[PDB]
């Protein structure tokens, strides 16, 4: 029913990119925790250029997406190179190694991500984490495509 993202991103392991519907991602895109109060977040999000890793580091405020007060579905974020403005979680597995996110960016711009806490095999994660992207992907391939930035030499 109910997903956090502030217990999502309550973590010390990485959260990788393994698929999403961004037009220009680059590879090897995640995310390392670099501290959290109640209601902010500080994190790092890097990606790749071939070989560099370049890291940014993310501001990130807590918010109510839906109109339910009791829960941190949303997150306000600065610091995205993309021009990512909010982030939304809508389907997190009950033990948050999966979950589905959809990302604002600039003023128009949207997208969906898969995100994985840890590295592992993509046969491996919550099943309604991934038929829930599978679906939605499936229905959207005419105008909007996936991939996966996600490589396991990724460092
Ligand atoms: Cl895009």
């Amino acid at each position: 029913e109910i997903y956090r993202f502030d217990q999502f991103m309550n973590t010390d392991d990485y959260i990788w990119v393994f698929n999403t519907t961004q037009e220009g991602p680059k590879e090897c895109e995640k995310d390392k925790k670099h501290n959290m109060t109640n209601d902010k977040i500080i994190f790092v999000r890097s990606h790749q250029e071939e070989t560099k890793i370049v890291n940014e580091t993310i501001i990130g405020d807590f918010f109510h997406y839906s109109d339910n007060k009791s829960v941190y579905d949303g997150i306000y974020i600065s610091g995205d190179k993309r021009e990512v403005h909010a982030e939304h979680l809508y389907y997190s597995s009950e033990d948050m190694i999966c979950g589905l996110v959809q990302v604002f960016a600039r003023q128009t711009d949207a997208w969906t991500e898969l995100r994985v806490r840890g590295r592992r095999s993509y046969k491996s994660l919550d099943e309604v984490c991934r038929t829930q992207y599978e679906k939605y992907v499936e229905a959207i391939k005419h105008t909007k495509t996936s991939t996966s930035p996600y490589r396991d030499d990724c460092q």
